[PDB]
């Protein structure tokens, strides 16, 4: 089931979106250590900053505020629909909050029987008990004890299913507005509108966890802006720092002002050090000039796939928003997504699966166009290795 | 628009109320405010910058790291993290190391790990936990709700089930509750939050013995109270007590946020190399922390730093009549207040930046220090005297 590399395989350095191992083995990185390094490895502007904050201010808790941190949010506020943000460490941490948030939000401003979280099959939104337990995979939340309640799992999107099971005890759905790990698969128009709707008649709150899929991620800066369907609170993570452990849980005031001084808490959380990091990052995806990149460099990647495909026929499905790409495998190679990133691995092309029968690629947002070429070049040879 | 203390109530949800000034620097156990205003810095974020700020061992290792590698998934291993998991290992009854970001994500791995492990090796049945009274764990629905304070846990819907609070420290009542269908014993070796409260030598020996009795598991939460805060690597160390998991975080790296879960290879295997997962960077500069953490000199100097703090609050309390005892171990210190002054810890802590000292509370009743482990004595005294005078200010209204 899971992906390990073996004892000879072990990652030394990165420069942009090449990483070299302990015996100096060259790869192109169209991984992003799962979609987190969107801008490369050691990328001078993030080595930078993380430099010069590092000579002055690492650490202080949120005994406390820092002026990263009010730098960073003012910045997310201003881009997006966020009038308030909390920082944590990762993106389980961001969405404990978040779903924390929807829970207590329910409690207070209408009852503390208005519990059920809506989500998803397939759905992946961390690894700590409450956060696997709103994911969609019961083989992962299975034999840690009594999980806790009051969470409904639908198929994703499947709006009528969502409409049956919501009701006036329901204080939030919990959507990934591309579930990443499951497949690929994108929200339909339809369904991810279908929420908003459904949650401003149950008087719930619509979740959108973005860990994945946001902060460039899909070609705006986060996919809910594609969609134009405003969530009430979204989280954050990964690309937000290009590496360093950061993330964001971004709400309206009204929704934030159901937290008191106490509700939530975090030692590292709001960090002056990784906020000045992810500030870094956020001044370079929040561009024009990146994001129109982003879909040159997709239909780049889409048209060595789909050459791959004539030479081989391998895929049935090519999808994803931006630079999350899904292929998805033809019947006759169902279940051999793991043996394809193998054999990419040796071919010195670093990919990811997206379960049995899907290659995934989430490389950084501003890989080289000669990258691109190489790398898929090195993929077309790891796939020649395995069919032909 | 500048940045002001205004400022974080129109950016930041209201979980805070952070002080009146804004800290731009530090260096060692010294901080600059906006306006170049200083203080002492006895607080350490909390018991996280174990070194001070900008430690320039700390610092070579970010830029050293930082222009080679920083972060793989899970996927793969990195050199950075095998050293810290060699490192670890070999200074600790761990055999085996999972990294995380944060205190409250190690111990979400330790809780799942000793749930799972009874469920594969004993029964499915087999998942009571034991925890404490006044326990601070985290705020992750799990970990709050392992946490010994309802205020905390409540309003979030459903917990999870089967745990069960008792008084800390009361080895009788642990006894009564334990019994076959219990995975895991969790405790703070010294509860740190809640008022700077040591176990008793026998209450955790007695816990090792319970958890022996009925095949659970013991966890130790050192994320507070581990990484040389106690004047031992490990607060276990000091009692004498082997635990099944340990969970180290705060010291760990120094000011950039890492977390280790510690265990034996047979606990381990429950789940399905000697290391798992590690951010590059953050391994990098832990692996820094631990090699001057771990060293005989820094360790003895945390004994006798931890006098010189002692022997203040004492003077403090022989002019001023305000502390009914001092406690903690090593540089955690706790000091109660007296009855006249229950629940105004806050007012000294207030009181205490005006002077320009950082201090800490652990409840309502309770100053608490927790400086770094290498805190210079000049600062100690400077600190110490800032913290008489903040003292005198609040007893003489
Ligand atoms: C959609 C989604 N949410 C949450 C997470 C958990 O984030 P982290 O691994 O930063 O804890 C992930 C990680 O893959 C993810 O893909
Ligand atoms: C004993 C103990 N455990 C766990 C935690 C949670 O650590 P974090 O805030 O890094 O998640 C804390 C934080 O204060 C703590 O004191
Ligand atoms: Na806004
Ligand atoms: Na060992």
């Amino acid at each position: 089931l899971p992906v390990y590399a073996p004892a000879d395989f072990i990652p030394v350095k990165g420069k942009g979106s090449r990483v070299w191992d302990q015996q100096g083995k060259e790869y192109i990185d169209f991984a992003g250590g799962i979609a987190v390094t969107a801008l490369g490895h050691c990328h001078p502007a993030l080595v930078e900053a993380l430099k010069s904050q590092g000579e002055t201010l690492w650490h202080t808790s949120n005994v406390f505020t820092n002026e990263p941190a009010l730098r960073l949010g003012r910045k997310l506020i201003d881009a997006t629909f966020a009038e308030r943000v909390l920082f944590m460490n990762s993106g389980t941490e961001a969405n404990e909050t978040a779903f924390k948030l929807a829970r207590h939000y329910a409690c207070v401003r209408h009852s503390p029987f208005k519990t059920k979280i809506i989500a998803f099959h397939n759905a992946f939104h961390g690894r700590s008990l409450f956060t696997v337990s709103v994911g969609g995979q019961p083989k992962y939340s299975d034999g840690f004890g009594p999980k806790p309640a009051d969470i409904i799992h639908v198929p994703f999107n499947d709006l009528h299913a969502v409409k049956a099971v919501m009701d006036d005890h329901t204080c939030a759905v919990v959507v990934e507005p591309i579930q990443g790990a499951g497949g690929v698969q994108a929200a339909t128009p339809e369904f991810l509108k279908g929420l908003r709707d459904l949650c401003d008649e149950h008087q719930a709150l619509l979740v959108f966890d973005e860990v994945q899929c946001g902060m460039g991620r899909t070609g705006d800066l986060f996919a809910y802006m594609h969609y134009g369907v405003t969530p009430d609170i979204l989280t954050s993570a990964k690309a937000l720092g290009g590496g360093f452990p950061v993330s964001a849980m971004l709400t309206t005031q009204e929704i934030a002002s159901a937290f008191h001084v106490g509700s939530h808490g975090s030692t590292y959380g709001g960090n002056p050090l990784a906020c000045a990091v992810a500030g870094a990052t956020f001044d370079i995806i929040n561009t024009p000039e990146v994001l129109q990149g982003i879909h040159t460099k997709r239909q780049q990647f889409v048209q060595h796939l789909q050459a791959i495909d004539e030479q081989f026929d391998i895929f049935s499905d090519i999808r994803g928003m931006g630079l999350l790409i899904g292929a998805e495998l033809k019947p006759k190679y169902k279940g051999r997504a793991r043996d394809f990133l193998y054999a990419g691995a040796e071919a010195g092309v670093m990919v990811l699966n997206a379960g049995a029968d899907v290659m995934r690629f989430a490389p950084s947002l501003v890989v080289e166009e000669a990258d691109i070429h190489e790398g898929m070049q090195r993929f077309a040879q790891a796939v020649g290795k395995v069919v032909a």
